[PDB]
């Protein structure tokens, strides 16, 4: 074997660690036994010396995988492990990093390397002789993100969260392997920044498995088998059981119990009744010559430590840290003993950090609802908060149990157990916490459902469940397990005050052959779902975002939304267009009289698929006032069917086409169904549709003869001037009623600028123009100052932005805003500008004659002398926003894009 | 709407079913709250008036698919429901079917239409009209498949399987409309017959209609309350409560328990549990003034009737069969009190078949072993076999309920509540019925092994599982949902008796990013499957048929088959080939040296995967000794490869390459590695590789070089006169070893016969030949018959099958057979005959001097003389066998094409 100074330091290292770190030390032959699939697929998947992955370990909390990686280590460095594919194997572990504030990955790496021994440059001369472990990645105190720029300098000090960043995306030592151990919460956060993903799953122990360990614990045999025929007589606990540590904690509560003599007795309803019969009977068990008072004072003290470490993600405890928190000697030793705290060093832990989250919750049932703030450990609201919303997600676990706590049964249970009265108001903290987020605003607080969702599921109380899920409005929620259907079936079976509902669903309704595969259960759990839909009458917004259905699930949403009780409004179907999608579709369509609203945006439709859309749609039952139809790959023989449309419903008022390939005939049709006196429709939306100044002829003829049409985007469409100046001949004529016109990003230029000049003097109908992004010149923006200046013009809302304007047209400008009395609203942004034109048009700004509301400019783009006189100006009037971006955002809403 | 006579009929007879039959009539418009979905669901799928799709009413026992089906009659008959869409509907139902033996469609229809009406085939003049009600079709006395030919008339007599065979393929008025009524078991029975289905799910009740209900069957409020607040505590008795056939159970079974005055207690562990529940407190409950010996002799006369019914598939009890199996007035008044019997008419019948199969199970807990046949039910070995047989399958639920009353724990309930003794030799007797038919025949006696898992499941007794599963040896199995899964892993935990496992596993392990998808839970259960691999050490074959894995599931099977313990020697993988499946089965090869042979038949390859393949086969820890590849996409440059295995692997003595695109380049490579007098490979079939002559030159080379190769397969390939004049050329001398030549369909003909008729005469080590499916005439036989006449030709078979043969050959052939005295094997069909020659040779056959023991002819494809006189041949030469389709297994099983 090569000579290896740090390998046989960390061989010391780990087989110490080896030895007294875990809960109980079993016979390396059965972990062998336990473990030896995960160890040989490990020991082959990385002898590859085109690329190496990133292998993550996959697995339960308690299951194992600290324990793997450290004896996959302890392998390696007695040479027994990767002897020929990694020379130097690096132990990296979250809470020991946690400490760490600003170092180099070869500062950290030097923490553990002797001296006495080759360089760390040296070592990294051959990147791919080196494999990093990453262990406890869930217990850091930062998230990890592509948000954060990412340096690839090994050598230059970074804060650790970048390292780890660089490292893990590949952007920082690229020839490296890492082993990553992670559970299902940290698989699902940190899926999006792993990329060649290789997985392995610990299996935990088998019966076999179950029955050996329980050998093992008991060191006699005749209790050791009535401990196991207990358990196996009960489905949960054996269950249970498969993981290792909920094996433990087992063998630790029936050891009590058959120590103290007592029958065996055993709570499996939950993991929290596991974690609460482990918990009460090891401190029974272990506190008998302690008085009461002593006996609550201490357990109040550890139960602080606790909180006081996850509110600051702190998990190992310095002597100074127990005093702090009121830890003696004789608690240390009592907690020893009992094996709720073992050593990590110099310092202190709890002995899994599940049982840390368990005493972190039980702190808060010692608590007053008027306590004072303890300045570290958040109160009931804050805990519920920062659970529940999406962004930090750190102490979930510890919710869960306080939730689980709340119930009359536990706490009546953890009070019969512990003596001594626990708080009853914490039930009511949680439902006030929860009603107070839910009156937030909904925007602002980005909700969490599924994490609210596993709570309240958690506590088996239907009337609380219901009582909680009642209090919000607008609920988000994707369903891709059947475990994700149950628990959202279960919260939103008594819901009956829903008003915007967003769902993603996949992977549960695969439609390959949907006989075979759809269960009642699925169905059943479906239909409850969908029962807050048609029990819930303040129903406004259905968004089903790449939803996967098949037939009788389909059937069932579409049956529940045609129920005449049912009172929605908006549907928002994105991405889903099939044949039996289509007749369910329009069952929907049909029967509900209260419907008004359609945006099927995105969903590729064919000439058959328009075909039924519109014979659905050409019933009289069919109140549809909106419809969407941006993006669904609509072409000219599609028009046909939707011009049909057009003369039956007079109650549709407005269609967006946008993102479609209409090419001029299909314009035409639409003209023909337009054209006649009868025709309703309001607002037309033809954005890149990829027509041209032809159709701008029989759009022109659309003008003059309907009395109805207020609302036109042409934008996005080559009309080179001659369709704007027919359209402009057209609208001269003061009987039409065009109201708003959008011909943005159009390729016309100054020339036609005159025709619509012509407008503005004979319109007085015609109150919003945007002419953004086409190259006016200053030509264009002269020639259309000069018209606002007549004292007829009653336009009230002009886009000019990123125009090619220039320090030329300040004055220009800076002259019609001082002059039209009905323009209040401006878009100018990316207007170069110097001081000779920014001061002109400053000064137009904060003048009486200037009635402008709204001006659209950046700020932020200048140097700081216009910097300083734009905030002068917004200083001086009171009564004007200068901002950019203005329209993009209500653009895309009403073209139907975003949603 | 349109006046019928039939409609009102069927109205009548309808409106009277509906208002006797169900075990509590409730009101109408709580029925149609609980079946609305699915009513508007069928109302609507079928206004569609193009093919005709086949609706199926889905659901399990008791969950009122019968009843659906009988309103939607009545509704229909009553001009309700589709006015405009069906003109005629027929219910047919299984059991009143079954009484027919022999009729057409137009008498079954007959039967139920009056004569004062419409004739039949004027209402089949349109049979766009027509639809097809078909309920109770598992309670048929024949099963229904696509084996039977399906006509189109309907007028013609056939037997009624037929006529209900073709209108399910829709062979028989295929523009009718057909709704099923179909169990999950229905289901997936007749998944195979259906196409272009259409589901729609029943789903019973919610948790308010539960409630509904119980307020309905009990006409107070108190006892209600008591009685759902008692099932709502219970978790498995709320979620049985769903079915309303069980609810109607519970409900029956409180009711009892309470007018007694008893507590609420009820057992929910199983759901024959709760059926166990309900006829043990109905029988207190309604015989309690009766003496015990009446009772019993009641009860087992009940029990009787139950039986005969089951086995002879009748549901209808005149009362000459109650009589027949003593069943009184007395006791029809009393079982009809205790409501386990309701009238039909002027007979009885069972309140659900799920209560006849219930007490056709009881029935043999009254039996002795040693008890003479009852002529009529056949005893437990018969009923066992015929249940986990897949031949019968209809007594399966039976079986079922008898499994769990053979159990020790429900026989001494059984027997506590009932009062009197019951047998307890039936766990025996069940055992030793399976031994029995375990040590029988696999091939004959079709075991369904998933009738067997599910039984074994059921009684919830893992030392009983483990023993009957020990029983078994060879095993074949479809894994496609979780259930099936959970069921598979219970019963395969502890089988360590493993010879032969045949596996199509599907829709459990998606490889979505197996990652998120594949949770511990399955993956433990495939572990608990696999583990029975490399835990019995007689574990010979191991067929995948069509599986589809992710990555953690082949890996823990390929860890699992690479231990050394694992004594695989058979692989064969159909249909499984990528990169990853690359990795983990090269696992599989280069682990086990007691793996032999490999078969990847199917399994489209790729260059590189030829490439991995052909180097992990390279690898010196590979004993394989047969390789077949047919199939697989291999091309010419794969070859390279292939060559380079064939000079490597000492160990490697038969290769496969059939099905390929070899095209004589890859051929030539072949015969490069061929040539090397190291190369060990004695067997090589290269049938249907698309090449010519152009080989024949290499392959001759061969045959003079490789002292080892021993069989050489080249059938279907255009060889021509010239590759087999080639060949002939080389193997005219002595020294070559071939012993064994397959040019069946090379495309050659009379030309090359004399150089054939040379090797014939010079070989001392050719003893097969077969020169099947040329185009060699009566000349070409005539040669080689003289060929065959010369006294050095050692040919043992010979196989001129489908040579274009006519009566004149006879002679030769006659003279042939009587002068090769090594001959022992000849295959002649298809030969042309007439007496003349027929009479000659059956003269030659029936001789001493014959040598023959086979003749390949086709009897049946003769005139009745000829038949006669190969008859008298059969009759005069005990030792000779004449048939056809000599070769066609052996030859598909040695090429690796069948498996
Ligand atoms: N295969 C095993 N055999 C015996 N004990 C085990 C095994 N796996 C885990 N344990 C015990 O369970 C605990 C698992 O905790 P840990 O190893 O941190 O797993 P995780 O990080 O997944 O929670 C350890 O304290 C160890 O004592
Ligand atoms: N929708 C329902 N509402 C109330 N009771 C029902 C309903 N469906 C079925 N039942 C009851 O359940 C029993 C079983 O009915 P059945 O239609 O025979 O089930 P299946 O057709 O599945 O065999 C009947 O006695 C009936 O009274």
């Amino acid at each position: 074997q090569k000579i290896n100074p740090y390998r046989s330091h960390m061989k010391q290292k780990f087989q110490v660690l080896w030895e007294k770190e875990p809960c109980l030390l079993v016979p390396e032959d059965f972990y062998e036994e336990t473990t030896k699939i995960e160890y040989e697929l490990l020991s082959t998947v990385y002898l590859d010396a085109e690329s190496s992955p990133t292998v993550v370990l996959h697995g339960p909390e308690g299951i194992g995988k600290t324990t793997f990686l450290r004896k996959v280590m302890l392998e390696w460095a007695k040479g027994n492990l990767w002897r020929d594919r990694f020379s130097f194997v690096f132990f990296l572990t979250g809470r020991e990093m946690n400490g760490v504030t600003d170092m180099s990955l070869v500062e950290l790496l030097s923490r553990d390397w002797p001296e006495s021994s080759e360089p760390i440059e040296d070592i990294f001369s051959q990147p791919e002789r080196i494999l990093f472990i990453l262990d406890g990645m869930e217990e850091l105190k930062f998230d990890l993100d592509c948000n954060a720029d990412l340096c690839e300098d090994w050598e230059q000090p970074q804060s650790m969260q970048v390292v780890l960043q660089s490292l893990l995306q590949k952007q920082m030592l690229p020839e490296c392997s890492l082993l990553l151990a992670l559970s299902k919460m940290g698989m699902r956060k940190n899926y999006s920044l792993l990329k060649h993903m290789k997985c392995i799953f610990l299996l935990g122990f088998s019966e076999h498995q179950r029955k050996l360990y329980f050998s093992h614990y008991f060191q006699e045999k005749d209790a050791s088998s009535r401990a196991f025929s207990f358990v196996r007589e009960k489905s949960s606990l054996f269950v249970l059981c498969q993981s290792p540590f909920l094996c433990w904690l087992v063998c630790t509560s029936l050891k009590c119990q058959l120590e103290k003599g007592e029958d065996l007795e055993l709570d499996s309803e939950t993991i929290t009744g596991l974690y609460v019969s482990f918990f009460t009977k090891v401190f029974r068990s272990g506190s008998e010559t302690c008085p009461l008072k002593q006996r609550r004072a201490r357990l109040k003290s550890l139960c602080t430590l606790a909180a006081e470490g996850m509110w600051t993600c702190t998990f190992l405890f310095c002597p100074e840290d127990l005093r702090r928190n009121g830890v003696s000697e004789s608690d240390t030793s009592m907690w020893l003993d009992m094996k709720l705290l073992h050593r990590s060093g110099d310092c202190l832990a709890f002995i899994h950090t599940c049982i840390q989250e368990f005493c972190a919750a039980m702190f808060y049932m010692f608590t007053r609802p008027k306590d004072p703030p303890h300045s570290v450990i958040g109160n009931v609201t804050q805990l519920i908060t920062r659970a529940v919303s999406g962004h930090y997600s750190r102490l979930s676990w510890t919710a869960v149990f306080l939730f689980v706590f709340s119930t009359e049964r536990m706490t009546h249970r953890l009070e019969t157990s512990f003596g001594f009265p626990l708080s009853k108001e914490i039930k009511q903290e949680i439902t006030q916490s929860l009603d107070t987020l839910s009156q937030c605003d909904p925007n602002n607080v980005m909700m969490s459902f599924q994490a609210l969702f596993n709570c309240l599921f958690e506590t088996q109380d239907p009337e609380f469940v219901a009582q909680v899920v009642n209090f919000f409005k607008d609920i988000d929620i994707y369903i891709g397990t059947k475990e994700e259907l149950i628990i959202c079936a279960a919260c939103l079976r008594h819901c009956h005050s829903l008003q915007k509902f967003h769902l993603c669903m996949e992977h549960v309704f695969p439609d390959e052959s949907g006989c075979i595969s759809n269960t009642i259960e699925k169905l059943t759990l479906w239909r409850d779902v969908c029962s807050a839909f048609a029990a819930s009458e303040d129903f406004e917004i259905l968004n089903l975002d790449n939803c996967r259905f098949d037939e009788p699930s389909l059937a069932v949403l579409c049956r529940t939304l045609s129920q005449p009780v049912c009172k929605l409004r908006k549907f928002v179907c994105n991405f889903a267009s099939n044949l039996a999608n289509s007749l369910e579709l329009f069952k929907v369509i049909l029967h509900n009289p209260h419907l008004k609203h359609l945006n099927f945006y995105g969903s590729s439709l064919s000439h058959m698929d328009a075909r039924q859309l519109c014979e659905a749609l050409k019933h009289p039952m069919c109140n549809i006032e909106e419809l969407m139809l941006g993006k669904c790959d609509i072409t000219g023989e599609a028009c046909e069917d939707i011009a049909s449309v057009l003369v039956h419903n007079k109650k549709l008022n407005l269609l967006s086409l946008c993102e479609n390939a209409l090419k001029d005939d299909g314009v035409l049709v639409l003209c023909e169904a337009l054209k006649n006196p009868d025709c309703a429709l309001e607002a037309l939306l033809l954005s890149h549709c990829c027509f041209s100044s032809a159709a701008c002829d029989h759009l022109s003829q659309v003008l003059l003869y309907n009395r109805s049409l207020t609302f036109l985007d042409l934008g996005s469409n080559v009309l080179k001037d001659e369709g704007v100046t027919t359209l402009c001949e057209s609208l001269k004529h003061p009987s039409c009623n065009l109201q708003e016109l959008w011909l943005m990003n159009c390729y016309f230029t100054s020339v036609c600028c005159v025709d619509i000049a012509t407008v503005l003097i004979h319109s007085e109908k015609l109150k919003t123009l945007k002419l953004g992004n086409n190259k006016i010149y200053d030509a264009g923006a002269k020639q259309l100052c000069k018209a606002l200046k007549h004292p007829k013009c009653k336009l009230e809302n002009l886009g000019l932005e990123a125009c090619e304007l220039s320090p030329a047209s300040c004055e220009d400008l800076a002259s019609a805003l001082t002059t039209c009395k009905s323009l209040t609203c401006v878009n100018l942004e990316w207007i170069t500008l110097d001081y000779d034109g920014a001061a002109v048009l400053c000064e137009a700004l904060v003048s009486l004659e200037c009635s402008l509301q709204l001006l659209g400019l950046n700020k932020s783009s200048y140097d700081e002398e216009i910097k300083m006189m734009l905030t002068q100006v917004e200083e001086m009037n009171p009564n004007l926003i200068i901002s950019h971006h203005l329209w993009t955002d209500d653009e895309g809403r009403r073209r139907g894009i975003l949603v």
